């Protein structure tokens, strides 16, 4: 197809990742234009299976999603996307930059990715591993969804009951890890249900246990969460809800908020 492009193309910089699978590395096309190239190690992972990650995002196309610019689809397989500038929002939120972000800007955030997974529920597709490991970070705190090639027409802790359970996956599954994703995103990217094994959460959130509020965050926030973690599925908002929830915030439902030590 069209996607494809020559090998000589690729300038690969410097190194940024290094799975088991691939890696992931900062580099130059066409002499010109910065991106984020994922190479798949021969052998050790197959082609299709590495390359069905592409044959998604062909049709996906959303400011809030990280964009597919290229593919060289022939062993040595190279995946070219754009450039996040800022890495991981988990690595985001744990570093340097995380003492200084307070909740306008995670709210802005958080209202960003929403906007992309509305654009996900829009054209019926299921992403199975929103998480903040997941989402990339690019100047001016713009935020984008993405994943390693899960999307389809043990992450327990992000992972809704009926999806960990009976894999029933649906967009709904995403707004219960969307829950989860909005205690990340106040706690600077904590792993959630802190001090707690996988099998100690499958119990518990059976048994109805949730997360308390967070330190410092308003409960009108807390109670979106505990919306997004409902154990019927359908009961769940859905991410255009939450994604105007969340950009009138501060207007509609935090209009007394005042400026904290961390949040
Ligand atoms: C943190 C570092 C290792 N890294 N990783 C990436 C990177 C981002 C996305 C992807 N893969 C990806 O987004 N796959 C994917 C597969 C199916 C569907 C989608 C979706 F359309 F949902 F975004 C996305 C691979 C590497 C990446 C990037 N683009 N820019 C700067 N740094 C990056």
């Amino acid at each position: 197809d069209a996607w494809e492009i020559p090998r000589e193309s690729l300038r690969l910089e410097v190194k940024l990742g290094q799975g088991c699978f691939g890696e992931v590395w900062m580099g130059t096309w066409n002499g010109t234009t910065r991106v984020a190239i994922k190479t798949l190690k021969p052998g050790t992972m197959s082609p299709e299976a590495f390359l069905q990650e592409a044959q998604v995002m062909k049709k996906l196309r959303h400011e809030k999603l990280v964009q597919l610019y290229a593919v060289v689809s022939e062993e040595p397989i190279y995946i070219v996307t754009e450039y996040m500038s800022k890495g991981s929002l988990l690595d985001f939120l744990k570093g340097e930059m995380g003492k200084y972000l307070r909740l306008p800007q995670l709210v802005d955030m958080a209202a960003q990715i929403a906007s992309g997974m509305a654009y996900v529920e829009r054209m019926n597709y299921v992403h199975r591993d929103l998480r903040a490991a997941n989402i990339l970070v690019g100047e001016n705190l713009v935020c984008k969804v993405a994943d390693f090639g899960l999307a389809r027409l043990f992450p327990i802790k992000w992972t809704a009951p009926e999806a960990a359970l009976y894999g029933r996956f649906t967009i709904k599954s995403d707004v219960w890890s969307f829950g989860i994703l909005l205690t990340e995103l106040t706690t600077k990217g904590r792993v959630p249900y802190p001090g707690m094994v996988n099998r100690e959460v499958l119990d518990q959130v059976e048994r109805g246990y949730r997360m308390p509020c967070p330190p410092e965050c308003p409960e009108s926030l807390h109670d979106l969460m505990c919306q997004c973690w409902r154990k019927d599925p359908e009961e769940r908002p859905t991410f255009e809800y939450l994604q105007a929830f969340l950009e009138d915030y501060f207007t509609s439902t935090e209009p007394q908020y005042q400026p904290g030590e961390n949040l």
